């Protein structure tokens, strides 16, 4: 695709989030950079309104899948980069088991050299003493598979996955994710065969930062489709 050329080097990132969870309103701003050659993200996020009223880990998926590393043999399945620079809309429903839901709508696009993710988030039906409003989730993050399928009727994609949030008592709070992405522009985009994104993330703090904040390092690689050279490597083994 033409948009894949925008991601051959290091790209600055800006993230803006406005949220309302059970009437608790807040804003988050994030800055950093992405290197799609290695599927690598480094970012720091700030709650600009004061204290964040939900645990930071619950916002990780909402806070740029165009930075995933697609292997060469899978380039024809990379919807996210193909929509650039005009961008795409990303929508999700996130259902916290035995608790409330987040509904999110974002636009991801280039503003000059900067890749921008602008989000609105609405949360309803949360329990006052639950794991979310009660701040019972540990400050860490697990590794996941994000399953992608084409959505031909909308010229876009769908994703389904389950995020596992560790609870301080040793249990798990499941967050079911249903996702839909559609292009903003009118140019051609790539509709993929079924595959997944393999993720890993580490959360930390900046010892010099007095605002409520989150430091993030993340690596994402596309997988689930073979290179088709299996029979060839069998022939090389015979020629050894």
């Amino acid at each position: 695709s033409k948009g894949e050329e925008l991601f051959t080097g290091v790209v600055p990132i800006l993230v803006e989030l406005d949220g309302d969870v059970n009437g608790h309103k807040f804003s988050v701003r994030g800055e950093g950079e992405g290197d799609a050659t290695y599927g690598k993200l480094t970012l720091k996020f700030i709650c600009t309104t004061g204290k964040l009223p939900v645990p930071w880990p619950t916002l990780v998926t909402t806070l740029v899948q165009c930075f995933s590393r697609y292997p060469d043999h899978m380039k024809r399945h990379d919807f996210f980069k193909s929509a650039m620079p005009e961008g795409y809309v990303q929508e999700r429903t996130i259902s916290f088991k035995d608790d409330g839901t987040y509904k999110t709508r974002a636009e991801v696009k280039f503003e000059g050299d900067t890749l921008v993710n602008r989000i609105e988030l609405k949360g309803i039906d949360f329990k006052e003493d639950g794991n979310i409003l009660g701040h019972k989730l540990e400050y860490n993050y697990n590794s996941h598979n994000v399953y992608i399928t084409a959505d031909k009727q909308k010229n876009g994609i769908k994703a389904n996955f389950k995020i596992r949030h560790n609870i301080e008592d040793g249990s798990v709070q499941l967050a079911d994710h249903y996702q839909q992405n559609t292009p903003i522009g009118d140019g051609p985009v790539l509709l993929p065969d079924n595959h997944y994104l393999s993720t890993q993330s580490v959360l930390s703090k900046d010892p010099n930062e007095k605002r409520d904040h989150m430091v993030l390092l993340e690596f994402v690689t596309a997988a689930g489709i073979t290179h088709g050279m299996d029979e060839l490597y069998k022939k090389l083994a015979a020629a050894l």
